[PDB]
């Protein structure tokens, strides 16, 4: 679909200066960002296109960065890497965040994620989530977990192989209710086994390709199966599935895992909620 | 405009053994296929009733299936259930969808969605079950929607709404009261969480009496949905400047999304954009 939003290198390097400017303040004001800069016109044309936005406080009087802006930066950076080169349609909406096809010149079609943490919040927990992400899904990845080829990733944008499949969230009838409910609680099992309770799994967090076999999609903070409360979050996430599939295919199973079953083969959770080895 | 071309079980395994094969290999060849069924002769036949396609590139070698090849599919087995028996004439060609007046035994007569999305096999076969799982919801919340029938793969089967679309309607008694009964439709929708997202002169039916049933159920995108506004005023305008034009007509009985008072979670039982 869409080929790189032209845009001068004035107008790219003030926007990065109000980037830098946030990191230490707030409402940043034109002076700083001029000085980083090397103007006001650009700002004009940034306030016009909506890049930024302008706030005089009670005691403060200057300029912030709206998600466009960031969506920018981004993909400017990523653009550079060769990772995309064009944007297709939003697909869809996560759990806080929004998910569009891209594609680089050589042809290929990825998935790019970016994170809006904002329900209700700064794009600073948005690059963080970004990292947590990243970092969550190679470990995933290389131990042979089901997910995607984590690819790239800057600032609030992750980018990852795109699967061949429609999320669980617009699947109305499977026929096989116990396949894919065994999928998902044979995967609950495998991450716990690592040390690791996902804490919100629904079923924004699976894919069903063609053949109907499941992925993995949102990775935020885990917890630890050594976390004080491990099991109820265990339970939590079991309890939700189980949930879903009575609702949305009416399908019931006795056979749901608790806790015991958990026989910790890994220390996955190197990083996670009560890690305390 | 009635039964088509008969077939050898052969012919439909066939068939069935590309579907079956695009679902691991897009271009699939016949070694599968084969194995798939149980020859080479079917395949030819295939491709010269231009059924399937076959293709070579890279190292890839195989055949795939063309949407005329899945029309069929869908069709037997909608003959197979006694829903479809014939099949009349195209009535729109107003969406990535072709839609068909059809008939059973007994003659009764349906109407026939065929998704048109542009892999393409697989999105078109989902965007089927959301539009009949959609349109089911709708129904049983009783809205004005045709009553959904069957639907496989990429055709959904259901009522046949007996009036003409709105783009092919040059002029209206009461202009007004239909505005207001679409601006109605449009706020009914949002209170229990909803909004269409295509609401246009194409996707509403005018009755006998001037009565408005709603038929594409696409986005029909969550009121928590992140754009839920723009998606809202976005139809309220269509309205807007259908009637400023066909009808010259102009009220300022604007709803907004400020308007809104959920009653329903709509929105949450069929997951279209959405929250807890
Ligand atoms: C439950 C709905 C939801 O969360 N939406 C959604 C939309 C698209 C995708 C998705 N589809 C294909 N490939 C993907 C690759 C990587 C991440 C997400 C992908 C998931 C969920
Ligand atoms: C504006 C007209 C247009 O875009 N096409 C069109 C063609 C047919 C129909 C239609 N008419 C009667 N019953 C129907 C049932 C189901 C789907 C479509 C139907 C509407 C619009």
């Amino acid at each position: 679909v869409a080929k790189l939003r032209y845009m001068s290198r004035d107008d790219f390097r003030v926007l990065t200066a109000v980037e830098m400017g946030m990191k230490n303040h707030e409402i940043v004001p034109g002076s700083l960002i001029a000085s980083i800069a090397s103007c006001n016109k650009v700002l004009r044309e940034l306030v016009k296109h909506k890049l930024i936005a302008w706030e005089r406080t009670k005691t403060v009087q200057g300029y912030r960065l709206t998600n466009a802006g960031y969506d920018y930066l981004a993909l400017k950076t990523l653009s550079s890497r060769q990772v995309v080169e064009s944007v297709g349609n939003q697909m869809g909406v996560g759990k806080e965040s929004d998910i569009y096809i891209v594609a680089n010149e050589e042809g290929q079609q990825f998935a790019l994620k970016l994170h809006r943490l904002g329900r209700t919040s700064w794009l600073y927990l948005s690059r963080l989530s970004a990292m947590k992400e990243f970092a969550y899904m190679k470990a995933l990845y290389e131990r042979k977990f089901p997910v995607p080829k984590p690819i790239d990733y800057n600032r609030h944008a992750v980018v990852m192989e795109l699967i061949n499949g429609y999320p669980l969230c617009q699947i109305h009838h499977v026929e096989d209710p116990a396949s894919v409910y065994d999928e998902a609680m044979e995967l609950i099992v495998k991450l716990a086994n690592h040390g690791l309770i996902h804490g919100d799994f629904n079923e924004f967090n699976l894919i069903l390709d063609e053949s109907d076999h499941i992925t993995m999609i949102d990775f935020p903070q885990m917890v630890s199966t050594s976390h004080p409360n491990a099991e109820w979050y265990f339970d939590r996430d079991v309890k939700c599935i189980k949930d879903f599939f009575m609702k949305r295919f009416s399908y019931e199973s006795e056979l749901f895992p608790t806790f015991k079953d958990i026989r910790r083969e890994d220390t996955l959770d190197v990083e996670v909620s009560a890690s305390g080895y």
